[PDB]
């Protein structure tokens, strides 16, 4: 019932995935968004419940400043294997409890108190390994030509965001649809 241009737009240079063999979704995003926030708790199901067939990623838009500050404490957290642990109480610190959790100190400090290593927190934040994922996460945004957040993008081809699709559950309804339209295509 979607159309290509109004919904969601196909890219015309198509980008890699992420884990090649799986239809990719991402969610572009930043933790101190407040739409971003507000979409969780219609997001955050949905991922958990998708096939084996797909691999749903968060990407940190970094648009500069303290966007790129807290997505290096994204990446820094995914490096750990923590984020997924940590993910909720991130966002609950920038939006309810006013912490800014804008340099690494404050960030190790914080994320302690969930069980987060301060010394490998700091050494990874600052590791040559996180310098590559962060040009990665750029290059990857400007690829997929986004402008802001929170935007999703289908298995490196169809960009879309909750005001194309018409709303949030619309904006899963057109995943979904998407990775069926993926599903059945030729490989």
């Amino acid at each position: 019932d979607y159309t290509a241009g109004k919904e969601y737009v196909e890219l015309s240079s198509p980008v890699p995935v992420s884990q090649p063999g799986k239809i990719e979704v991402v969610e572009l995003f930043w933790y101190g968004c407040p739409h971003c926030y507000a979409f969780e708790p219609t997001i955050v199901p949905w991922s958990e419940k998708l096939p084996a067939d797909v691999h749903f990623v968060r990407l940190p838009a970094l648009f500069g400043g303290i966007w790129n500050v807290h997505g290096q404490m994204f990446l820094t957290l995914i490096s750990m294997g923590v984020e997924h642990d940590v993910h909720n109480a991130v966002f609950e610190a920038i939006h309810k409890e006013h912490k800014k959790l804008a340099t690494p100190e404050e960030m190790a400090d914080f994320l302690a108190g969930k069980g987060v290593d301060k010394e490998k927190f700091l050494s990874t934040y600052n590791s040559f390994a996180i310098k590559g994922q962060m040009e990665k996460a750029k290059k990857l945004a400007m690829a997929y030509q986004v402008t802001g957040v929170p935007t999703m993008v289908v298995n490196g081809k169809y960009r879309f965001d909750i005001g194309s699709a018409g709303g949030p559950e619309e904006t899963l309804k057109l995943a979904d649809y998407l990775i069926e339209k993926e599903r059945a295509a030729a490989k």
